[PDB]
């Protein structure tokens, strides 16, 4: 079993690092792999690759693996599908960060899960994905890619339009909020009616959607996202 | 089986007109029973029983029914729960309107059933239930409404701290967000991304949530309501 998350261009690099070092403080039990598309630079790549250096041990293990670009690179994410040299993957978006252990996760019975998105709540978001790869369901996603209109134009849109029925799937496919916990309502809901973010318990991984990233631009939740951010560079250099 | 509502201020009078002509023009093939509570005044509950007659027939009942006020009115909807003289109950709040028939909605083998809010997207809605009345139920959540705190101040708040896990139910439990489609996703992605809104499909109940009320004061959704009402008006008086 493995952690996943994608890179498809430079300017994201930063997401990775906050999310790698929220992981490495989160103890977690599993190891993570770091997908990176045609269109990351080697420079990235090798800079990303010392960032990791430190956090790497004998307990934990931080891998690099080139990945083609799925085009609509808007597709490319549905790569973790085809990781089937481990049976189960715990795929998390460069924009979140995990404030809590999810090693739990791993313990879910199901070939996928995901959490409800805002808009509308009984549709998933991508950005969080627990799933068991299998090669002939990514060859399906890649055939089903030039047919399935998406509602967002996006990976969330495609991939509810393939999973339709996730809304009526059992309990272990369906993630709580806190498992990715959207900025977007926070931001809508902050300012008039915070008890709504804070009926959000336990709060495991904050999901930095929408722009712009807080690596490209003071709210709350973004002061915490640098809070994550720079005490990585800082325990990556000199740690 | 019934479908029920409820009025606990005169105010919300032209709301339960609307819902009761939608109901009709829905052809539901159950009764109707209008629940009103103390406060709302004599004059106000034979107005609305006048407006109701001509949609009376042989085939469908509209009855009315005097419950007492349960404060914090704010949890006078718990009434519902006592009304096991019908094996199942479908309450709608009277600020929605039905906009297909919902009769399918007696078809789900559970107990309590409700769509999900849009904040936070694994938290229930309580403006649509889909409940077998028990009287034992019903006396153990006045008995907790003087113990659980509810994070939005309002019955919507209670229920989901006196049903934690109604995420983690069955299929059959989670009704589908157009079972109570909320304006208030309507207003704030209608602007910019009103492909949210057009996914939810089926939309069967929409839900006037938040203020103020259509009738209190020209959104493209109230004029949805304004139709329904105004149409409910003329043939209520001259159809
Ligand atoms: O320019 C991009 C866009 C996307 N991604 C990767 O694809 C994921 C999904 O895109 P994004 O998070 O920006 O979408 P959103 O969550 O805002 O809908 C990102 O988290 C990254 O892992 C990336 O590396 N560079
Ligand atoms: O002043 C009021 C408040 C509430 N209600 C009844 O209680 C329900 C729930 O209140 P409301 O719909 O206003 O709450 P919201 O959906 O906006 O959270 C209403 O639909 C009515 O059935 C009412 O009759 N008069
Ligand atoms: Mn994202
Ligand atoms: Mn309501």
């Amino acid at each position: 079993a493995a952690y996943a998350t994608l890179i498809t261009s430079d300017a994201y690099v930063m997401g990775v690092e906050a999310l790698v070092y929220s992981l490495f403080k989160a103890r977690v039990a599993f190891p993570l792999v770091v997908l990176h598309s045609s269109q990351v630079t080697q420079p990235t790549v090798a800079k990303l690759t010392r960032f990791c250096a430190p956090f790497q041990s004998s307990t934990w293990r931080i891998s690099f693996r080139s990945v083609p670009d799925i085009g609509i690179s808007g597709y490319t994410k549905l790569h973790i599908f085809a990781m089937d040299d481990f049976e189960q993957i715990v795929y998390i978006d460069a924009d979140a960060i995990v404030l809590q252990n999810v090693d739990e996760l791993f313990d879910r019975s199901t070939s996928f899960a995901a959490a409800p998105d805002v808009f509308p709540p009984d549709r998933f978001n991508a950005g969080v994905l627990v799933i068991r790869p299998n090669k002939q369901l990514f060859a399906d996603l890649l055939a089903k890619a030039k047919e399935l209109k998406s509602y967002d134009g996006g990976d969330t849109g495609f991939l509810n339009a393939f999973f339709p029925k996730w809304f009526e799937s059992d309990a272990a496919s369906r993630l709580p909020f806190g498992y990715n916990a959207q900025r977007t309502m926070y931001w809508l809901v902050n300012g008039k009616n915070p008890g709504y973010w804070n009926a959000v318990q336990p709060l495991k991984i904050l999901h930095y959607s929408s722009n712009p990233k807080p690596w490209e631009d003071k709210g709350d939740l973004e002061i915490l996202w640098w809070q994550m951010y720079t005490e990585s560079r800082c325990m990556s250099f000199l740690g």
